[PDB]
């Protein structure tokens, strides 16, 4: 029996492929994988490809490609018999040889020769048993074509031996009949097999065939002195006879006096900056009260606009149907074809029911809902699928680039139609990432390091413009508010000064103007004199979220080191070499490469390395992506891509995924299908490393979901043992190594000593840790020995373990006395430890793959602390921080996860995280924490536009009011954020501040500074928009070029932004210490910061752009004839006046034939001037400056420039402007006209049937033959 293997990937060794087991081991012999049987060689473990092996007796062939077992025919004599994939002979069925020959065998097992007439699909087989595909074969002069993929007879035209000969399925030449090629080309022949070109009459219907014989669609031109237009049918339509309904329909009714608007100004209409939308309501002069008596309307008698007016018949019809479905309208179906007068009468029948329902309910809220759902309603199509009923008012119409986290984006631009949503000149500078701050990319990177930039301006939601000086100021104000949160929010309290934040984490560095880094750096020199010395600097440790490789070096040269850069090379190497499964895993020798940021192979100096903070996981990185992977595997239907699974927001899915994620964390390393292996081995390297500030993720001590701090991970004992050990032993110089067996040994020599040869100080002897790490579950040393080279400072010294590994797990020893006598071992005269195979071997537990050990020196006191005090001396150079003993004494703790359960409305006091933080304050001080990175404390949105904004998470990165950190409601209801109230928060900070570290100063508390975006904003505003991707590159959709959009982009002006916005700028300017900050010329703007305007209400002029909101392109209402937007707040001529019916004026709609020409009036009653106009969802027409339709004549040909934009259109004598269509001169030349109706030049245009034509710069088609 070939065993089935399931988990494990393929590898390439020596130019052949091998398969690695879940255990880690190469597989040998005949084995099933992927449901297809493959063989693997006895010694080299090599996969067999295109050879013969014997799996349990029977002779089996394996594919040249993929390695899978397959069919084969061997001809010893006569006809080869042929064999199934699993051995055995074929009694009656197809097999395909490796050469690609396909034979069919009879019941007797001989190869079938000649014709093979199956169950309704005749086939052929030539002599020698091969099937024929893709050629014509005369069985007996039939000349029957056989398909390339299947040997089935097909109708096809064969250009051999003459031209245009057509043959059918049974193989008769199709004289006087229609024939069809493989590409779908349609020929027509005459009696005696010769094809036809030009205009033909087939069944009282005209068709056009070009010069190579193809019957054609969407082709216009004069033929035998008759202008014909052959449509999608291929059928000729008269281009003289009009294609529109002649005659006008009055929109004046008995009811229009009463439904006319009370007034024609802002008073009577609900509006967005004057513009009207689909959800607009208005006050008619009269109300049909209880559907029985016309009364004068009161101040509160507003009704939906859509009740009495619509932008066209198509929406009118659909409205009537939808309300009829809600049981209000009449029981009968209407269409855009249906007559105008009938729709208007039907609408008045609906109104009667609407008002009767309002009288009954004593409310109009039910109506508001049913109008909102009508706008977003869906419908059956001719295909049978769900489309949108009103595409113009949905996401459907906002098509562009997909490259953005929320599937689209806009950029705000200026435009004279919306004067108040226009930004100043030289603002809205996008993509000023650290790399592109000057406006051009600059590689600051040196020789073996990368200098790329993965930044982009539009990340999420509504994107704030941080190239505006007024905004840059409000960002400074917000920092000041946070650094003085306590004193500001609770002035009555005497201890308010203890409830203040100390440092910040700058979020989305690659998505905002990099000027904000220098602004922030200036603040802390002014306020807290961080520049003076290490002591001051290290009391405020800030961090960057700077993912791009180049940002490390930008930070160093441009930004001083005003914030700490992340180490990405370490995180990546720690993930690659330890966390991955055995199949994907990098070697430990990689830790000694050159492309690492900090070389630790012989780190022996201070103030040389780049100041940095390194980590393994974080609330976003390597957390959410793993959950998504599980969602994808469990629900392929809904989410097939790992990227697609990130977009999911349903809690049931996550709940399901987490129970797996939690259950998988418990499993042994070899069967960890989703989670990270070797977590304690990774943290063992991280927390012992020199020249770095380690950051520990909440979710590695505790479970990423559920109650805060409630459930521990498998790794808690190991990691908390390391953290306290860091406090007592880790100091001095470092050196990594990796022996021939691939076993890492990290050594710290202890305070005073910087190398192995250093004799050190008094402090040295009892300090300095030693770490051993292998990532090989099948490690077997045998004769070879592993060596920990401690210093000569540690010669002839007794050492005891801190961590060791068993099959059961990892043993942590807290004190020397907990250690058994046998484990103790003493160093030799050189300061070396030696390890046997009887000691160090391969393991596979839950907590380790390979082996982990950590050894410390025996006889440390309890007062012993390895950490070093910050220097007070002046520092030279430009770095704010300096990577040395004192900085490495610091340690950050990211004390939150996204997926912490959200305490319910009536949750008890101590379910909220900030209460729990206070209770466990001393726990953090015993782990060596000097900075506590709190979550963003801002009130989260719940609209679900992104993971961070769904109600089950509310992590706080998705916020509307960024001065609101959990304040009470207006009535005095406690109203906490996911983590607790402003009071609960202020305590938590005091609690952390009460804790005192090794140097007697408090634990720092870090605010999460999020300058990039704002979510879910209350008030609409009109803006000009262009459809783009995340970089702000124009996706160049014609309909979305500087059009007007009703964006939710304006704050309420009664929120905490209005209270505290820019409040402290005046005050700061007056301070001398801040003079440097305000005088600085910022790199990107080249202008100074501007603190003279306060931002109390956010508005569209302070934003670069926004993610797509799915209001729709035509959500802002607009008369099609005039092609102007409706505006109530202005009496300007660039806006259209209200539809004539709504101001009780005479109004008519329709086409009107006139002696001079043809005029068209919209549903609103206005005349079409200088506009394209679609009719009855079919034909387009253009109307000139004089309000007359443009039509071609005999004197003036069909090819015309109409708009004076140098753009040429093809217009028939109907006035019909043909689109996606070919057109002809009277001379003979052919032109093609694209989706938009305009002529094509210098371009190949493809054809539905795979024909291709080339059109010159001229516009004319290149003729063929
Ligand atoms: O370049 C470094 C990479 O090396 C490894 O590549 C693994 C491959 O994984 C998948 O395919 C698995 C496939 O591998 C062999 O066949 C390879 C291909 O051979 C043909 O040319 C054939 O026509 C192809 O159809 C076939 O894929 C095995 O014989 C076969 O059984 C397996 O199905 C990917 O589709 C490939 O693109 C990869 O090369 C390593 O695993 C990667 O992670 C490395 O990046
Ligand atoms: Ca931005
Ligand atoms: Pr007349
Ligand atoms: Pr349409
Ligand atoms: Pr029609």
């Amino acid at each position: 029996v070939p065993e089935t293997i399931t988990g494990g990937r393929y590898s390439l060794k020596d130019g052949y492929y091998v398969y690695l087991d879940k255990q880690g081991k190469q597989v040998v012999g005949p084995k099933n994988i992927d449901n297809h049987l493959q063989y693997f060689d006895e010694t080299t473990g090599k996969q067999v490809k295109g050879d013969f092996r014997s799996v349990n007796g029977k002779r089996i062939y394996f594919n040249a490609n993929l390695g899978y077992a397959d069919d084969y025919t061997t001809d010893v004599a006569g006809k080869l018999v042929g064999y199934d994939s699993n051995g055995n002979q074929v009694k009656a069925g197809y097999v395909t040889n490796s050469q690609g020959k396909t034979y069919y065998f009879n019941n007797q097992g001989e190869a079938i020769i000649g014709l093979k007439t199956d169950n309704n699909k005749t086939q052929y087989f030539g002599p020698d048993g091969a099937q024929v595909k893709g050629a014509f074969q005369q069985v007996n002069g039939k000349n029957i074509y056989f398909d390339a993929q299947t040997g089935y007879a097909r109708q096809n035209v064969g250009f051999l031996d003459g031209t245009a000969k057509g043959f059918d399925e049974q193989g008769n030449q199709i004289k006087s009949g229609i024939a069809t090629d493989l590409s779908g080309n349609v020929y027509y022949f005459d009696a005696s097999g010769k094809m036809l070109t030009g205009v033909q009459n087939i069944d009282g219907k005209k068709y056009y065939f070009d010069e190579q014989g193809h019957r054609r669609r969407n082709y216009a031109g004069v033929f035998n002195n008759e202008f014909i237009y052959f449509g999608l049918d291929g059928v000729g339509q008269s281009a003289i006879e009009y294609q529109f309904e002649k005659g006008l329909t009055s929109q004046n009714s008995v009811a229009t006096s009463h439904n006319a608007a009370k007034s024609y100004d802002t008073k009577s209409f609900t509006n967005v900056d004057g513009f009207l939308t689909a959800n607009s309501w208005y006050r008619p002069t009269d109300i049909l009260r209880n559907g029985t008596k016309w009364e004068p309307s009161t101040e509160t008698d507003f009704r939906p606009l859509l009740m009495t007016w619509w932008p066209d018949k198509e929406v009118q019809a659909n409205y009537l149907n939808y309300m009829s479905a809600l049981g209000l309208g009449d029981q009968k179906i209407y269409t855009g074809a249906s007559s105008q007068l009938d729709l208007n009468n039907a609408a008045l029948i609906v109104q009667e029911a609407i008002e009767k329902k309002i009288s009954l309910e004593k409310s109009t809220k039910w109506l508001d809902d049913s109008i909102k759902s009508f706008i977003k309603s869906k419908r059956k199509d001719i295909q049978g699928n769900l489309v949108d009923t009103n595409p113009g008012w949905t996401i459907d119409s906002e098509t562009g680039s997909t490259n953005h986290l929320q599937n689209g984006a806009f950029i705000f631009t200026n435009s004279p139609l919306v004067p108040e949503a226009n930004a100043a000149e030289g603002n809205r500078l996008i993509n000023r990432t650290p790399s592109q701050q000057t406006g051009n990319h600059i590689s600051y990177a040196s020789q073996p390091y990368s200098g790329d930039d993965w930044g982009y301006e539009l990340l999420l939601g509504n994107d704030v413009d941080n190239s505006n000086p007024i905004v840059q100021a409000e960002q400074l104000n917000w920092i000041h508010y946070l650094m003085n949160f306590g004193t500001i929010t609770a002035p009555q309290d005497p201890d308010a000064h203890l409830a203040n934040f100390d440092s910040i984490r700058i979020d989305a560095v690659d998505n905002v103007d990099a000027d904000l880094l220098q602004i922030a750096g200036d603040y802390f020199k002014a306020a807290y004199q961080v520049g003076e010395n290490d002591k001051n600097a290290n009391q405020h440790i800030h961090i960057l979220q700077d993912w791009s490789p180049n940002d490390v070096w930008y930070n160093q040269q441009v930004n001083g080191n005003s914030q700490l850069t992340m180490d990405a090379t370490m995180q990546n190497q720690l993930l690659a070499s330890l966390t991955r499964p055995i199949t994907s895993r990098d070697s430990m020798k990689s830790f000694t490469k050159d492309a690492l940021l900090v070389h630790r192979t012989a780190d022996n100096s201070y103030n040389q390395a780049v100041p940095n903070y390194s980590f393994i996981r974080a609330h976003d990185s390597e957390v959410q992506t793993i959950i998504a992977k599980i969602i994808s595997d469990k629900h392929p239907d809904l989410y097939p891509t790992v990227d697609k699974a990130l977009l999911a927001k349903d809690s049931a899915l996550y709940d399901e995924a987490f129970t797996e994620y939690n259950a998988d964390m418990q499993k042994i390393s070899s069967q960890k299908q989703y989670t990270h292996n070797n977590m304690p081995s990774a943290y063992a390297i991280l927390l012992t490393n020199k020249d770095t500030v380690p950051r520990v993720y909440y979710g590695d001590l505790f479970t990423d979901n559920g109650e805060y701090m409630a459930n521990k991970t498998p790794y808690y004992d190991a990691i908390t043992s390391l953290l306290t050990a860091r406090t007592k032993f880790v100091s001095g110089g470092q050196s990594l190594s990796v022996d021939k067996n691939d076993v890492l040994t990290s050594v710290r020599y202890g305070k005073g000593a910087l190398s192995a040869t250093d004799n050190g100080s008094s402090d040295t002897r009892n300090q300095g840790i030693g770490v051993i790490v292998s990532n090989n579950p099948n490690l077997d040393l045998n004769n070879d020995k592993v060596t920990l080279s401690m210093g000569i400072s540690h010669a002839h010294q007794a050492y005891r373990p801190l961590l060791l590994t068993n099959s059961q797990g990892i043993v942590a020893y807290a004190t020397d006395s907990e250690v058994p006598q046998n484990l103790y071992k003493t160093t030799n005269d050189k300061g070396e430890l030696t390890f046997d195979a009887s000691e160090i071997k391969g393991y596979d537990t839950v907590q380790t793959s390979g082996y982990l050990a950590v050894w410390v020196p025996v006889g440390a006191s309890d007062e012993q602390d390895a950490r070093t005090i910050a220097s007070t001396e002046k520092n030279n150079g430009n770095s704010v921080y300096h990577s040395n003993a004192a900085l490495d004494s610091q340690l950050i703790y990211e004390g939150f996860s996204n997926f912490q359960t959200v305490p319910s409305k009536n949750a008890s006091a101590d379910e909220y995280a900030n209460v729990i933080i206070a209770k466990h304050a001393a726990d953090f001080n015993k782990w060596g924490v000097t900075s506590f990175q709190m979550a963003p404390q801002y009130r989260s949105s719940t609209d679900g536009s992104f993971l961070d904004a769904v109600d089950t998470v509310q992590n706080g990165y998705a916020f509307t009011d960024r001065y609101d950190l959990g304040f009470n409601a207006a009535d005095g209801s406690k109203n906490p954020t996911k983590y607790g109230t402003d009071e609960d928060l202020r305590n938590a900070i005091k609690s952390l501040h009460a804790q005192k570290t090794y140097d007697g100063s408090s634990i720092q508390v870090m605010a999460d500074f999020v300058p990039d975006q704002l979510y879910n904003m209350p008030l609409e505003q009109a803006v000009s928009v262009i459809r783009t991707d995340k970089y702000g590159v124009n996706s160049e959709n014609p309909d979305i070029q500087n059009i007007i959009y009703a964006a939710n982009i304006k704050s309420s002006g009664t929120d905490y932004q209005s209270i505290y916005g820019g409040k402290y700028l005046a005050e700061l300017q007056k301070n001398p210490l801040f003079k440097s900050l305000f005088d600085r010329i910022q790199i990107s703007t080249k202008k100074t910061i501007d603190p003279n305007t306060r931002i109390t209400q956010w508005s569209a002029k302070y934003f670069n752009g926004s993610n797509i909101q799915g209001k729709g392109i035509n959500y802002v209402l607009k008369d099609w004839a005039s092609n102007k937007y409706f505006n109530v707040s202005s009496n300007d001529d660039m806006y259209s006046r209200l539809p004539k019916q709504l101001m009780n004026q005479e109004s008519n709609t329709g086409f009107i034939v006139d002696d001079i020409g043809v005029k068209y009036y919209s549903i609103s009653g206005y005349q079409a001037k200088n506009t394209f106009v679609e009719d009855g969802n079919g034909e387009w027409y253009y109307f000139d400056n004089d309000g007359y339709m443009v039509k071609s004549t005999e004197e003036s040909g069909p090819l015309r420039t109409v708009n004076a934009s140098s753009k040429k259109y093809y217009i028939l004598p109907n006035g019909v402007e043909i689109r996606n269509s070919f057109g002809q001169d009277i001379q003979g030349n052919t032109y093609y006209f694209d989706a938009r109706g305009e002529m094509v030049t210098s371009q190949y245009i493809s054809d539905d049937t795979q024909n291709i034509y080339y059109f010159n710069n001229d516009g004319t088609m290149a003729k063929k033959g």
